[PDB]
């Protein structure tokens, strides 16, 4: 009666969004699991950060421990050493565009690219690169809806022999109940890596001079006993979020306007220090360093040696979400994953939802406070995708959702 | 004329044989520029997986597929590999992109803006360093990195390389190579491309034991004897090719159609019955992928005197090699049958038109169950009133047609939007 969901992202999609997606992912295993079903969630093997740079467990980026205090979840090798193929591939596809529904359906492109029937009872697939592994059935389902809607897919007549089932473009589905209860024991369950955590916070106490008692960012081991709390001051240092890549395609500050931003708040805020969290090249940094007064500080993680991307954009995250004040990047959802980390922490929230504005637009439009959670519409959510096509919604009709057109992944 | 490197690179999710044509528009780039006095040599991209659905492996040469001697009689080639070992960087990438206003149609170029999705992949890292995929090398980056918007050919790239921005840069990469189109589409310089690429002779030994075992064929019963060099092939529909009717059944449809344009299972046992009655031919090759369940159906369909053969010695050799032998049984069949705009039966078409069939033997498509009178392909025939319209640019996402007319509006586009890739 143990039954396993299997998952995977749209390829063309960040670490960011990918972990939005275990949220919706989990809070359907947390479902189906207080309807009475025996789920486990496998975890999805990480792969590259750039698209332009393979089957990386999650132990190297988080707490396994925390995850599984929302949920019970394994490694996909823990899975694999089961010895059972998998029983069912579902490739969720979007309906052409505020009705949850699902049904089969003849699959859209891409998805036989993806998967290919070699025998009767055999669909050979990437499967995170694992040779060797394949699915005894495919089919595509078109679906809008949430992780209950997922709940009601799942438990269908069709899959009833099927002990382990994946869902592809899992990103298809929303979420239910957006930055309610359910959505935030999900996020604050995704505790990092304690050696990312140690790594961070000897950088934290050595560059920073930051460390959790001073600052008053102690969080218990177990976060099922996070109290509220709005007490955090941070270490002393504003945590910047830098994107100079536009992933939208008029958004984003100049290198001077950048400078002109970091200087006044640091001088409002009294802070010497900046950490700054960026991929920007090395000649884009030191243009702005060199734009900055001279009393400021820039500090980057860069001690990188073994360390992949993924633990890197953890770490960057880790520090800018330790910073007394916070501002990060228009739509970017590794600034999305920041501000979430500091409600977790207890940070005021007038510390955290701050983003960057243009040259052109100095009181440009900031974004949604999305407080963690222990009628007039809502803010929309998030959008679904960062690439291609998703949706955002909105509750207090009492919920409505809109298509978000983004650029092609 | 100091030695100057062309690579190239395709977008991701097209296929093996959308890149072989890709080649020839690129080699013609280069056959212009060498006709215009510029020493250039084309660097030969190493090929990726041939399936999406399964785990890439290790950047392959092109000896593996091909005869690089024959490239080489159109113009000068070399691996990537070997361009590696002379330690030259890559000055330049150039991302071919559309024009964001789109689009009668001119031919032109200039640089631009960086449409989607060309900033996740290409990345800045310092002034003079860009890395990129670079077919998987991770020591490798480019000096230089920008997009241009383009419409045009292989001429309007020539012009492209040729501009006086890129005058100090030996090694230029372009990158979305698929958006150009070729000049001169189903003429000379075009056929000369296609004839210079051989197959590798270790592919064809293999497909002649093949041939020469099952199918009751060789080059000298089956008047296919092609000369060594291909520079000196002449024009001549003498082939007759062997005893067996080749067929290429495709089960997944890349166009996502809504109305079928494949037969059933059934439906194909019909047409082979027929064909094979019509022909007096008991033999069939059959080239497809499709599950060994689907072929066995098919093969219990056919009357008990049809035998089919499938190549399925396959366990040293590659699956972009396995294709190139299916394709090489089916171009030497006396009688070829294809699937509806599928560039592996492009291909083949194009082999025949080499070996010199006849064209009734040649440009054939397998007809759905529903359309017994279905469109058949243009016979596009080897050169050594409006035409039909090309073949499209690609095979996912968005390209072009384009239709010409001679003299005594010479030329015409149109887009074609297939699935996204
Ligand atoms: C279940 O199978 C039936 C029979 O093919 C099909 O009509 C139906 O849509 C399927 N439903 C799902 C969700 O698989
Ligand atoms: C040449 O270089 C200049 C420098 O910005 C640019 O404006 C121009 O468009 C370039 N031309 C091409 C076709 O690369």
């Amino acid at each position: 009666e143990k039954k396993f969901l299997l998952y995977d992202v749209n390829f063309g999609e960040g670490f960011n969004l990918r972990r939005d997606v275990y949220m919706r992912v989990a809070n359907t295993v947390r479902s189906l699991r207080d309807s009475g079903e025996n789920y486990i969630l496998v975890l999805p093997p990480w792969g590259r950060l750039h698209h332009w740079k393979v089957a990386l467990s999650w132990r190297l980026f988080f707490d396994l421990e925390s995850l599984n205090r929302f949920i019970p979840v394994i490694e996909f090798e823990d899975f694999l050493d089961e010895n059972r193929p998998i029983d069912q591939v579902i490739y969720l596809q979007h309906y052409a565009e505020y009705v949850r529904k699902f049904e089969k359906r003849s699959c859209l492109p891409p998805a036989e690219s993806h998967y290919k029937q070699v025998e009767e009872f055999k669909w050979k697939g990437w499967f995170y690169s694992y040779e060797d592994v394949y699915s005894r059935n495919f089919q595509c389902v078109s679906i809008q809806g949430d992780s209950g809607t997922l709940k009601d897919l799942l438990k269908h007549s069709n899959f009833s022999e099927s002990t382990s089932i994946m869902v592809d473009r899992a990103e298809t589905i929303l979420h239910e109940h957006y930055g309610e209860v359910d959505y935030w024991k999900a996020r604050r369950s995704m505790r990092y890596s304690n050696d990312l955590v140690d790594v961070a916070d000897a950088f934290r106490k050595k560059y920073l001079d930051s460390d959790d008692k001073r600052d008053k960012t102690k969080l218990v081991d177990d976060w099922t006993k996070e109290k509220p709390r709005r007490t955090a001051i941070g270490g002393p240092y504003l945590g910047i979020h830098w994107r100079r890549r536009d992933f939208l395609y008029a958004q984003l500050p100049t290198i001077p306007g950048t400078a002109k931003i970091l200087q006044d708040l640091c001088k409002k805020l009294d802070l010497q220090k900046i950490y700054l969290a960026t991929d920007a090249p090395d000649q884009e940094v030191d243009e702005l360093k060199a734009l900055l007064n001279g009393e400021l500080e820039v500090y980057r993680f860069t001690d990188t040696q073994k360390l992949n991307d993924g633990q890197i954009a953890i770490i960057d995250q880790y520090l800018c979400a330790h910073a007394a004040y916070f501002i990060g990047s228009y739509e970017s959802t590794f600034t999305f994953r920041i501000q979430e980390d500091r409600e977790i922490i207890g940070f005021p929230i007038s510390t955290t939802f701050n983003r960057l504005c243009p040259d052109t637009e100095p009181t440009c439009e900031q974004p949604c406070k999305w407080k963690i959670v222990y009628s007039p519409w809502s803010c929309w959510s998030d959008c679904s995708v960062t690439c291609g096509k998703g949706m955002r919604t909105r509750q207090r009709d009492l919920e409505q959702a809109e298509k978000c057109m983004l650029p092609e992944c």
